[PDB]
């Protein structure tokens, strides 16, 4: 009824309303003490959506700033990313605009004055408003190993913002794997790149950037952002067809239709699912701790597609079964 | 000799000419087995990194610095500075960088996926350079190291990405808006190695404290912005519209070129001034630190020394 027949997932436990409430309810007052916006803001699901992705939070504070990073992700996106700048004033490109944003994450030195005009910059718009104190009050509960390997991962997904936006403008009709390079950058990666903060504790940056440790974290990543093609399939097929998702590029290099290509594209997932817990069952063996962060990323995982496959006001399935 | 006047620098002992001549030699052989492709030794890129890098452990880590300068160039050429080709693919600058990006972090999906990946790195030089670079430098480093540098080449890439963005959008940044993007777009990555090419490691919490972030900063921006004092007259005449400080101080102040030059000059001192006057009070606090604070101290050094000795490729105006 809700969820896509054949995907693999794990049952996520539903969500405890009173602790989405609490949140909602605080990430509202916090957009609000920031100028971020006469609408419903728990219709966004920012609450529902950190409960079910961070089940094993330590608190209400670590639960909270999750969302502040998911909604000052989501105000950045919208803002640069899916609204053109407005005619008539300065003029800066995605590009221009994303280096600020990156900026306001990655603090500028220099000369007092210039750190002075900067700062005052990053006061100046909303979404770099967002980027700079979320980061703030998320480096207030994690170290700074924790904040500088999000920083990273906040520049891969702006890396992968641009890729997209280049593709769309050259006209670049991408293979299915090329579509997924991209994918791996334009990705969930920045919430999941928190999730041992967000529990208590900390992966040491010795362990996490074990390659064997990257390739599961980049497993999970690209499985939970292809849920996110799949889920959105149906209203992206009316609102912009040429909008890359995963069954849409399948079916153009396969050309043997959509559903089809939908099928396939749910297999594929299906496929980097089975890598992330096979791989990552042999590596929980190994350490307790390394263990403990794979089900926080599992359990990312399966929260996030529970949010997808609940979250029918947004979401709708093709009828391919 | 024949350096910026007032210009705020260190001694850098002379280049062993006997490593130059090698590194040279080896980065030459590396290049044509990998077929990246006249005199090589013009680049200078052997004198480069033996200037950057005075306290190298030995020549194979040099030589890996060689390597992985080597590779940033080969992309920034092809890539930022040249046009793909008419009548083929067009990826655009976003689609060439993100492959190169993923050629320093891999890709990991399905193996049919990650071999036709896999192949498509192999297919074309920049990409083959950074991969093999990246892979030559982790078999000496350890992997927060090789992870700090994969960071500090994203940070280009944006850099790269935020620079043609105004070009294209005609886009008049204030002063302090350019040295942002010019923290990005920045020698960073070389400087991201100093340790491990000297054969150890300053441990990355220590790395990811603000304060080492803050003055890895500062000496990244002097010595950044370094190249835009030495290559500026050449720019003058070759691409008026290309972005550096003094450019971008004269068409914000409008009082002319030549004080535009020299305010540069002052801001450049500046950030330097603060880089060492901060380093000398963290240098107290761990012999870890202490080294990584000199690695970054002899990296400007030097690499203001390569510049203010490549006659060929760099003049200076005539503003004293």
């Amino acid at each position: 009824g809700g969820a896509v027949p054949g995907l693999r997932y794990r049952p996520a436990a539903p969500a405890d309303p009173e602790k989405v409430e609490e949140i909602d309810r605080r990430l509202e007052t916090w957009a609000r003490e920031l100028d971020l916006f006469s609408g419903d803001f728990a219709e966004f699901q920012f609450g529902r959506a950190v409960v079910l992705q961070h089940p094993g939070a330590a608190d209400l504070e670590r639960l909270t700033a999750a969302g502040k990073l998911l909604l000052a992700e989501n105000i950045v996106d919208n803002c640069y990313c899916e609204e053109d700048e407005g005619r008539g004033g300065a003029h800066r490109g995605l590009g221009g605009r994303l280096i600020m944003a990156q900026s306001a994450l990655d603090p500028y030195h220099g000369t007092p004055e210039h750190e002075e005009e900067w700062r005052r910059g990053v006061q100046a718009d909303g979404p770099l408003r967002s980027y700079h104190v979320a980061l703030k009050d998320y480096a207030a509960l994690a170290t700074p190993s924790q904040t500088d390997r999000f920083v990273h991962d906040i520049a891969r997904l702006h890396l992968g913002y641009l890729a997209e936006a280049a593709w769309a403008e050259t006209r670049h009709a991408p293979k299915v794997w090329e579509y997924l390079v991209m994918r791996q950058f334009n990705n969930f990666r920045p919430c999941l790149s928190i999730v041992d903060a967000i529990d208590g504790y900390e992966l040491p940056e010795a362990l996490y950037a074990r390659p064997e440790i990257q390739r599961v974290t980049a497993l999970a990543c690209n499985a939970t952002t292809i849920v996110n093609d799949l889920y959105s399939f149906t209203r992206e097929l009316a609102s912009d067809p040429d909008h890359l998702n995963l069954p849409q590029v399948v079916a153009a290099n396969d050309q043997r239709g959509l559903k089809a290509a939908y099928l396939k594209s749910v297999e594929i997932h299906n496929q980097i699912m089975e890598a992330f817990e096979t791989e990552s069952a042999l590596l929980a063996a190994t350490s307790p701790l390394i263990e403990r962060y794979l089900q926080g990323l599992a359990d990312w995982v399966s929260g996030n597609h529970e949010w997808h496959a609940t979250n029918t006001d947004r979401y709708q399935l093709p009828n391919y079964w």
